[PDB]
């Protein structure tokens, strides 16, 4: 699976990974655009940040969209998307180098 | 809103809140159970458990069903379910004192 390790974009691809960038920029966005009729599945196995330092953001749609959740510390999650359009942002502090994180996504359904 | 301190049980409110149980029991389970055509929307504004010793779950349906989530640190947390039922589990080591939680539910719609 093509792996992301860019600080954000748009993403096309009908499945990849978005993993750790680790250069100088401290917040990430990365927005995954399917075909008009379908959905985004986004799947995180394990998640483990610092929490006061920086964050994941799953975003149902562009920015400025409903926030399904901002979240630091979990297992096992899978969010699919209302539309055509998701986005994931990370954020950390400057001063904080960046955790290990592997978020997958895949095109609901697949073509 | 009502809210449920109970360990577990089956909610047909349209509306409610889950918060902690204080009893000796570790492991609850409460399954939202709404009329056939509707939905379930669970929210949590601001989750902050010892992953080490307490996880919160939240179920797609019946327990057996696809896991959304095994959460312990995060905020602004949104689910909502793709049928009639949702469960949110709740465990935590015995020797471990519960920590503070607070679940919303609504019918998704209301009625």
């Amino acid at each position: 699976l093509p792996r992301n390790t860019n600080c954000g974009g748009i993403l096309k691809e009908e499945s990849g990974v978005i993993a750790t960038y680790y250069g100088p920029k401290t917040n990430c966005v990365w927005t995954i655009q399917m075909p008009p009729e379908y959905h985004v599945r986004v799947s995180i196995q394990y998640l483990q940040l610092n929490c006061n330092k920086e964050s994941l953001e799953i975003i149902d749609g562009l920015p400025g969209s409903p926030v399904l959740g901002k979240i630091c510390e979990g297992s096992l999650m899978d969010y699919r998307s209302s539309g055509s359009i998701m986005t994931v942002k990370y954020i950390r502090e400057p001063e904080h180098p960046a955790s290990f994180y592997e978020v997958l996504y895949f095109q609901d359904p697949q073509a």
